[PDB]
């Protein structure tokens, strides 16, 4: 078991907010859950679904055949920096500095969302959930880069999409980068209080290579 | 049938380099495995990486499990088109479109490729791509068409990677055909034989549709 | 010369709709003003907004002041190519490329247009654009070509705007021609006549190169 | 709307996981569209990336507007505006910035966030290879009650080559009911007039003038 805490300070379309989160799970299982709580006295004035991934690739089931960059980074752990570029021009950048101290994995997270159409599903809180996703990961320019199409189910039954790019960088000196692989993800908000003042979310994630035969 | 013949014609223009390919092959559309041999028209070598047009050379060839509706096989006898962009890390973009028809006993693809803004010293124009990695395509209905998103990772001759984001619109020519539910297609495309200058290429693609096999809370 | 005739042929495919235009016109390349008339081949209307292909239909027609190197006129008699993308706000992307030649007294563009991923309910496929606004193109030499970046604003019937980002690579076919310094081109393109279905269009472009007139340098 | 407006600015930023904070002081003439700022990096460590990508973080109130173009920014006063912004660079780096601008006493204050991500570690930003940004033309158009500006950015590198980005900014007045302006452009020239090692201190000036198209019509 690995205890997790997280703090996010964010600004999305000039709306400032902060969350604290607590949770954890078995990092080897690739399954963990967090409860986040909004600081302050304002409901969150946009879709929380665009910040769910701000709230630890240490929680990924890695099979023996794939180098686990994230667990390999410990005790120094990693950072990441990330953008999700959405179909309507909105972009959220997020960054996290993850530390493992006092037997807790902590994420110190920034989120900065810009250029969301005021009438778009993000600012109008029209996202129901994000679909499961496949992240494609490759070493490049000395960091690990993941690309992940994101599909968000909207209240009207349609989809809103984004492309996520993440740079993951170990803080362990000279840690080898892993080989090309994928991570399959399912993130679900299992509990949501009005205005996203409290959210419980779970992420399941498993690393894998291609199942398909050769040629 | 478990046996489907394929023909393809591609005309293309990448950074103002015009080219044409003819392709012939086939495979098992139900198994999601097929191969094609392509032949470059004219006497000259391809002046850019063929790897960026491999996907121009048939989603009919996808293993679909019974849990997921097969839009592509469902489109037949009218078949489909698709239109597509790959946006590369260095600003190069290749657009491709195909009109797929089924006639006599052959699935034909009539393909356009138009690649622009590739850095002249970039891996595409300098022909520095070795191969493309397997890929996961995420597919969803969007504004009445099926849209696939697929990160593309290209291994370079220097051992590094070059990436692109692919977006494809798939549209059945069978009017009113329902779109499938959200799903994924896993792909592995390999150039199994390459003649110098990409004057001839043999390529195979394996593709299987799947949903998420992760448990749910 | 103060009068230069133009001929253009465009073959295009936008969301799998194929079309061809022929255009003729001309103007004063030194004044940066010219107009052409395009005519759609065949009897069917254009199934999308012609406004996204207007720029397919000659940077030779740019007023260049003495202190800015004129890459386009400088390329003559060999002339230039260009390759171009417009990435629109809703994910539609049109690529275009042109090979420009000069065979005496006429300056001739052979153009490809390939537009993909336009939402079927978007302003392009629904023909909702009424005009494009004037534009500023920022140009810099990059990796041996001239690169222009130009925000595009399209006015819609409903009074709102539809946006795109245009990137163009311009490459002289005159061997060893130096690239110009950083500069801008201001543009105004207007469709002065439009027949139903865009079967015929008259369009004019005014273009003038400039540097920054603000103080400091 | 007087010919001298003092400005203060605070920016907190995080670019490729490098955190920093700047305080800035200056001002200028909002009507001539010219002002300058002195920024000071908090702490003793140098800025680990090119300051040039955050220059625009450090007030569209300072724009020369001719009579025929509505001045959304000065029109927002005393409530002022916000803005939120991205610059998408050629190599995939993206910096988002946002500012809340307030007018209290004389001073115009900007409270700025900067969050830069996905900059290639050996790219010109992280390797501090940018010399300057070129002058720019910003195309502005109202959409959805927001003024959107698009601005190609060209950064000159130490080797004489260019590094480019596309800037998109949303500007939103905090004056309720304020009309949006018509389509127009703003020409900009931003110069770092002074730079101390590690970008510990920078003086920068911006000149900006709104204009429409002066080309003939058919």
């Amino acid at each position: 078991n690995l205890s997790v805490s997280v703090y996010m300070k964010g600004n999305v379309n000039n709306h400032e907010f902060e969350y604290d989160g607590i949770g954890g799970g078995d990092p080897n299982s690739g399954q963990f859950s967090l409860k986040t709580k909004l600081r302050g006295g304002k409901p969150l004035p946009f879709s929380y679904d665009i910040i769910t991934m701000g709230f630890f690739r240490a929680f990924t089931k890695y099979p023996e055949g794939i180098a686990d960059y994230f667990k390999g980074s410990f005790p120094e752990a990693f950072q990441w920096n990330r953008r999700i570029e959405f179909e309507d021009g909105g972009v959220i950048n997020m960054s996290s500095d993850i530390t493992y101290k006092d037997k807790v994995l902590h994420g110190d997270v920034w989120a900065l969302g810009v250029n969301f159409p005021p009438n778009g599903p993000v600012m109008k809180n029209e996202i129901v959930m994000e679909e499961p996703a496949e992240e494609t990961l490759t070493a490049k320019n000395g960091v690990l880069v993941g690309f992940c199409p994101k599909a968000y189910l909207l209240k009207d039954g349609s989809y809103y999409y984004g492309h996520m790019t993440t740079f993951y960088r170990s803080k362990k000196s000279g840690q080898p980068l892993p080989g090309f692989h994928f991570i399959k993800h399912r993130l679900v908000k299992t509990k949501v209080e009005p205005g996203f003042k409290m959210v419980e979310q779970a992420e399941y994630a498993t690393a894998h290579v291609c199942d398909l035969p050769k040629p």
